[PDB]
């Protein structure tokens, strides 16, 4: 009879409130360089390092593919719309060659959360997942969802320990009742409600994102989740969260359930946080790391934290005093 209709838990409304032109982004009108002004220095897509050479000051120039001519605005507003804000990217620029459309950003040292994580300690991880909380928190109280939250979207700059949350080409503003399209996030991040093709989603799904990140950095598991389609990707969270949750929420939600998944999921019990702790990543688990994460890891968008609530889990304590 259809699927039952989902309302984001918290900053449901920030964009109703707001002047049209904060969230209409079809109709914003960019101004544009000349690209003339920046020299490329060095060169994973189209992106390098260049300088202005009218200030001779670092910046990072990247060269937007062939898209939509609403994407490009589309990321230039939720960019303009969160320059400030607490661990957000800063756009500098925006030039055209004189035709291809390129995005001038301030110069961040680069070291991705991947090349790093590898080698970070149980407190560093609590550090930088409070950092990106602190950007969550910010854009989804901004009424948007990045909505490609990955370890190769967080620059970290580990000699001073600060983080940017970037590549917001993905980022939608939210709005009560609209329907988005299931194709987001990378594979290994993407959430139960974009494997079920569940269109009413909102901000907790970057929770689910956070979730995975958290949880091959504690088990020292890079790709917790490691499918091999949207398929098979939505068997390899069954194995682990069970699948008795997973068809209530399909219940609970009347979502039509493709047909194939009829035939893979099967039966599975929700596995114990500890049946994937060992000598290796012990150092990083702990009572409060599984239960935090144990809140993230829901099938049930509506039940996962938000990002507000989770900075104010227990597994952050020692960081907040500070």
């Amino acid at each position: 009879s259809g699927p039952v209709p989902s309302r984001a838990r918290v900053y449901t409304d920030v964009n109703t409130h707001r002047p049209r032109e904060y969230w209409d982004y079809e109709s914003h009108v960019v101004e544009w360089g000349n690209q003339d002004d920046y020299q490329l220095v060095r060169k994973y897509s189209e992106v390098f390092e260049a300088i202005n050479i009218t200030n001779n000051e670092k910046v990072v120039v990247k060269i937007l593919k062939p898209v939509k001519k609403k994407k490009i605005k589309r990321e230039i507003k939720i960019l303009e719309n969160l320059r400030g804000g607490p661990n957000i990217i800063t756009l500098a620029d925006i030039v055209k060659d004189p035709r291809t459309p390129a995005l001038v950003f301030e110069h961040v040292n680069n070291t991705d959360f991947k090349q790093l994580y590898q080698t970070l300690t149980d407190y560093d991880i609590r550090f930088y997942m409070y950092e990106i909380l602190k950007a969550l928190d910010y854009c989804h109280s901004m009424g948007i969802m990045h909505r490609d939250v990955k370890p190769h979207n967080v620059m970290i700059d580990h000699e001073h320990r600060k983080l940017r949350l970037i590549d917001w080409g993905l980022a939608e503003f939210y709005h009560p009742g609209q329907e988005y399209n299931v194709r987001v996030a990378s594979r290994y991040f993407k959430g139960p409600e974009l494997l079920v093709d569940y269109q009413m989603y909102d901000y907790s799904l970057d929770m689910w994102s956070l979730g995975c990140m958290l949880a091959s950095m504690i088990f020292r598991k890079e790709p917790f989740f490691h499918g091999h389609d949207n398929y098979d990707q939505l068997v390899r969270i069954a194995k682990v969260l069970g699948t008795e949750d997973l068809y209530d929420y399909i219940d609970k939600y009347n979502i039509e359930l493709d047909p194939r998944f009829n035939d893979i999921l099967g039966r599975h019990s929700r596995k114990r946080w500890e049946r994937f702790v060992h000598s290796e990543n012990q150092h990083l688990v702990s009572p409060e790391a599984l239960d935090f994460l144990d809140k993230l890891l829901r099938y049930d968008h509506q039940s996962r934290l938000t990002a507000r609530e989770a900075m104010e889990h227990p597994y952050f304590y020692t960081v907040v005093k500070d």
